[PDB]
């Protein structure tokens, strides 16, 4: 429906607002800098501190992104209802190194 | 021409690359975090440290943006050739507070 | 008295504790990183962001230190009772550039 | 000798200077903020990012301090000659959580 799409867009906007108020927040070498929405997508922008780690663990950042969002009760409900999360991770130079959609399908077996 | 547009797009991409290598760089309460390009536009993303200043001097940020880009010899040449700069400034929460194009016209009397 | 010295030492320790809980806090190009006590002295350690300003305004940092502590109602009372503040400011390299006692006498005419 | 003590004090001062020029530098959740000397001691002050980790791994910070300084060719030579390193680690609040001497004896079996 148009009404279900409208509801998801309003949910994505509200949830981006809620999460924005607490920024920036660090989780080890990740610093969450910016949260936005677009349609039914919550966009999470983080700096991965390449300067501090001397590493670029792309595989690990992706696998831990999928598992952490999927295992969060609130995000998992949101995904199943039709919200999607877009995870953008930049290195210390601000260069984009990960740009990955997490959807309800991401959490399912395949 | 198609060739002049192609040249400006290649210039915007190269110049975004050059400036990215030095990031992040601070200019008082501004921290330049990310530089990108799109077509003939160099996009400059900065955090204005609202937490540290307790202020939101929107007028000042805009007037000093126009004057600083216009008065830079290299940027002024680039603007006159057809490159444009897009200045995006976020507060401490990552919320967008300025999104302003600077073009060759920005430097002229009116 | 021994008892008045003991009271001032306990006050300096408690006040260092109170202020520590809120750190780090920025005031423009100053970042308060560490607060300690020693006897009747509250020690305030800040980084002055020499990298961001490209300046070392020693005179200004000293005059604004004396005036800001002297004009604060709580600090002014504390100073008059016999507490002292030691202001240590380091540059971006962590090198000590100011180490200045502020006492009750600092606020008086001379 | 007085001359060997003087040589170690001059070495500690010079080495503190050398290391200061590169600050701040991050090694994962450690940020080296300040390096000083006192007599034959190089003092290393770091922030351990308790806010980002949600942990206080005191044992690990101490064991990895001893092993990293002992296993560094230059530091190991310096220690054997009579220089000592004092490792001070503060949490996110600037509160001192580790203050540990590393000496030539630290690297030996016992
Ligand atoms: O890693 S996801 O499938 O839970
Ligand atoms: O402020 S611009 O017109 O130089
Ligand atoms: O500057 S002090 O004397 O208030
Ligand atoms: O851990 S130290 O003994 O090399």
């Amino acid at each position: 429906n148009g009404e279900k799409e409208r509801q998801l867009e309003l949910m994505a906007s509200n949830r981006a607002g809620v999460l924005s108020a607490g920024l920036p927040i660090e989780y080890g070498p990740l610093k969450v800098m910016r949260i936005s929405s677009s349609k039914n997508i919550v966009e999470i922008m983080m700096i991965y501190n390449t300067d501090a780690t001397g590493a670029k663990p792309t595989q690990e950042l992706l696998s831990t992104s999928v598992s952490k969002y999927c295992e969060d009760a609130t995000v998992r409900n949101q995904l199943d209802m039709g919200l999607m999360y877009r995870i953008k991770i930049r290195n210390s130079r601000g260069q984009l190194i990960i740009d990955e959609m997490v959807t309800a399908a991401s959490c399912q077996p395949q």
